[PDB]
């Protein structure tokens, strides 16, 4: 188990004609969770919104409308012609299919702008000012400014540029760093696809 498996695993996220399926989609974000614990990481106690998340979605898949959640433009439809999201302010419908993967959707961008500036860094990067630039780029306009001035002060107890390339468990540094331009780009169109999928129906703005 290591990070390359699960960057490839989103390649099953995507079937023949470009929807992305739930199961794998699920799958793909246990993977994520337990290498984010793997991290010896004051940030792990955002793995349990996560989970919480990952189980909202899943008894959606088990429930008796189990074929709506087949994808997320399944699930869209679904919701959205069923009136089962709270397109305005938070009402009836605060765990939405559709509002729940937002968040995750989001949270999925942030991780490859960060892996990315992981990638195409000078060897002596710091790592907190790396994850700033991420941040500030995907979540921070969705986060209140406590919020915000705080997570910048956890972004220091994050190891160094080196520390994170080993722990993906590839090997050195400069062999990390090559399987991250080459296991990226799944998850970039599984990114690329739910975000224009999400954009179609004026859906980036769920609360
Ligand atoms: C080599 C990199 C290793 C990192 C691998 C991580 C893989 C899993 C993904 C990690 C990033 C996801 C972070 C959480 C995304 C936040 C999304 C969000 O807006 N959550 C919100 C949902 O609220 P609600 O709608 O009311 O239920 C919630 O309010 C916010 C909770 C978390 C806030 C903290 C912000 C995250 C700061 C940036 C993430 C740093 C990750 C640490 C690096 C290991």
């Amino acid at each position: 188990f290591n990070l390359k498996v699960v960057l490839v695993s989103f390649k099953q996220c995507l079937d023949e004609k470009e929807e992305v399926l739930l199961d794998p989609y699920i799958a793909s974000w246990k993977g994520l969770v337990r290498f984010l614990n793997s991290l010896g990481t004051i940030f792990s106690f955002i793995s349990k919104d996560v989970v919480s998340k990952l189980r909202i979605m899943e008894r959606l898949r088990g429930g008796p409308q189990s074929e709506h959640y087949r994808s997320l433009q399944a699930m869209v439809a679904h919701e959205l012609s069923n009136r089962l999201v709270d397109l305005e302010r938070r009402s009836h419908h605060p765990e939405s299919g559709c509002r729940t993967v937002l968040r995750l959707h989001r949270a999925l961008h942030w991780l490859q702008l960060f892996l990315e500036g992981l990638r195409t860094s000078p060897e002596d990067a710091r790592t907190s000012a790396l994850c700033a630039d991420s941040y500030n780029a995907s979540l921070a306009a969705y986060h209140p400014w406590v919020v915000r001035r705080a997570v910048t002060v956890a972004f220091c107890t994050l190891p160094t540029r080196e520390v994170f390339l080993e722990a993906m468990n590839v090997g050195p540094p400069e062999q990390a760093v090559q399987m991250l331009g080459e296991a990226l780009p799944f998850i970039q169109r599984v990114y690329n696809v739910s975000q224009k999928l999400y954009a179609e129906h004026s859906l980036l703005d769920l609360p």
